[PDB]
């Protein structure tokens, strides 16, 4: 009596990939923000998180369901963006064991690069179902864009010398993931989608093929996690950042994962000092579409149902622990035995 349209659960899909392949760009075109303008050196150096409802993901697939017949059942996806460069595989490890699906971006200019062999690692070690963005399809020579349009309807435009070359950097690719053991194809070429891995090409500049990566995410949320996952469950939680913000103190930023958190929640969570027990005063969203890694304005909430990205206010945040477990006591919980189990980890 669960598992039905009154306890859906929106699922969480890392974004992973090598340095500077564009997966802030993507999702800076995804949100129509400029967030990867606004990064020092235009690196990413924290765990993102944006919140999309499932109404803006319908809006946004429009152009590859014109006919209404795709049926879409999660009521949103939470996104992680998360660092490439190589001196952030802490974070890469972290986003990953958040994450329910996900996407791996490969430039296709370069191929697969260290950090995405590294992040294929992560993603088959915990049999997380992904596709891979093979973006900056807009640098093959002579490409001829119509900004925001889906894959095909795009492709069947090009010239011969474009629809070469993709096919020489296609096949490249294609025998790149052969050498680590996985079968490749080009999305609409795809047999078995658990068989081989989906090849969605993108551009993150002219937005072409994101509305086909966008309606595949949504394919892997309904079709290969794990049905359980589609539908709420016990509270899973877990401390991404501490941060000052004025008005609110020292707050921290969260990953709900699971379950629902609300407004005067008893939590505990690991702290410097030790463990620290507190009640949320506000809980907290970015809008729609936003991150919750850069500063902005926030919605108030008094529940949040999982997963979304979270700034909650509380007393006593100071020490808090990036990475650590956050819990909620309940009436029949004993709030020390809950202190000794977030330490525990
Ligand atoms: N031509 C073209 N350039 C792109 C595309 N996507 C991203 N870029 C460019 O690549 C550079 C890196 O993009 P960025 O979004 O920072 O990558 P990233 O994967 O988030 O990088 P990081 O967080 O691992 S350091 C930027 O200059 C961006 O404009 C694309 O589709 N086409
Ligand atoms: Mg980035
Ligand atoms: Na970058």
């Amino acid at each position: 009596g669960h598992m039905n349209k009154d306890n859906l659960r929106s699922p969480i899909c890392c974004i992973l990939g090598h340095v500077d392949t564009g997966k802030t760009k993507l999702l800076d075109k995804i949100r129509q923000t400029n967030v990867q303008e606004g990064e020092a050196g235009g690196i990413t150096q924290q765990i993102g998180a944006t919140y999309f409802p499932v109404e803006a993901i319908k809006q946004k697939t429009a152009v590859v369901n014109k006919d209404g017949k795709f049926e879409f059942k999660v009521p949103g996806l939470l996104i992680i963006d998360t660092p490439g460069h190589e001196s952030f595989s802490n974070l890469r490890s972290r986003g990953s064991s958040l994450c329910n699906i996900a996407i791996l971006v490969v430039d296709i200019m370069h191929g697969l690069e260290p950090q995405t062999i590294e992040s294929l690692r992560l993603l088959r070690e915990r049999k997380t179902p992904f596709v891979v963005a093979l973006n900056k399809i807009d640098r093959l020579y002579g490409w001829k864009k119509i900004e925001n349009n889906g894959f095909r309807e795009s492709f069947a435009l090009q010239n011969k010398a474009v629809q070469n070359e993709f096919r020489n950097r296609l096949d490249q690719v294609k025998l790149q993931f052969a050498e680590q053991g996985f079968n490749s194809e080009l999305f609409y070429e795809n047999k078995n989608f658990a068989r081989y891995v989906s090849l969605v090409p993108t551009s993150a500049h002219t937005g072409e093929g994101i509305p086909d990566m966008l309606k595949l995410i949504v394919q892997l949320c309904q079709e290969r996690m794990a049905s359980s996952l589609m539908y709420l469950s016990e509270l899973q939680a877990t401390v991404l950042e501490v941060k000052a913000i004025e008005g609110f103190g020292v707050t921290i930023d969260v990953i709900l994962s699971n379950g629902i958190l609300r407004e005067g929640d008893r939590i505990v969570l690991c702290g410097l000092e030790g463990p620290i027990k507190t009640n949320i005063r506000a809980l907290l969203t970015p809008a729609p579409m936003r991150e919750l890694r850069i500063k902005g304005q926030y919605i108030h909430h008094k529940e949040v149902k999982a997963a979304q990205g979270v700034k909650i206010s509380a007393p006593g945040l100071e020490g808090a622990i990036a990475g650590s477990r956050l819990l909620v006591v309940g009436p029949d919980d004993d709030e020390e035995e809950l202190e000794e189990e977030v330490e525990s980890d």
